[PDB]
């Protein structure tokens, strides 16, 4: 697919990569929200790597299934919703972010790289 | 055309009491990027004063430095850059506006003063 998990081939390490690689210039987009809010990713300041929560398949299964409930929630949303994404990958690390909003000062948020699309990539 | 960080005398106080005195009737049009698109200042979340950030020169660097890059990285037109702009002022705030309708980098972006001239209504 088009989706940052498709795009390193769903791998943890080429995520971490990834987003590392593209540091000052990396967006994402959520297309799995009506509300294409694009995304600033969190970096650690340290080793620079990204701030991403591994192996919580718990949180994984939430966010997953918040969505399909909030946005795809009528039975021929829901076909297309699993044809877009695909099922859940409780494998996935969630990443930590930012929406580019006014007045994002506070807001973190926690995107599914199944979910999202680099901005420009 | 004068770029706002010039018809404000490269003050940043200057620069605050400009976006007050207008606000309602001037958007910024950055023109260091290929498109040059109209955007509108923010104003801080409960509002009187500009939501600008002024303690951040590498912030600073990293914008003006990003746009020599994606939209001016020829030989040619480095050169009508540099002519046109003049090397970075560090003493310069970043202004925070957001896009007049939905935008591929999403709904707040980080203005140079020095790369945007005001358009009035």
């Amino acid at each position: 697919k088009k989706t940052l998990w498709e795009l390193v081939g769903r791998n943890k390490d080429a995520l971490r990569d990834f987003l590392k690689e593209h540091r000052g210039t990396i967006l994402l987009r959520d297309i799995a929200s009506e509300h294409k809010v694009v995304y600033k990713p969190i970096f650690k300041r340290y080793n620079g790597d990204p701030d991403l929560i591994e192996d919580n398949s718990n949180d994984v299964e939430h966010w997953y299934d918040y969505h399909l409930e909030r946005y795809w929630n009528t039975p021929e949303l829901k076909k297309e919703f699993y044809k877009k994404f695909g099922p859940v990958d409780l494998n996935q690390p969630i990443i930590l972010a930012k929406p580019l909003r006014q007045h994002n000062r506070g807001d973190l948020v926690h995107l599914l790289p199944q979910f999202v699309v680099p901005v420009y990539n």
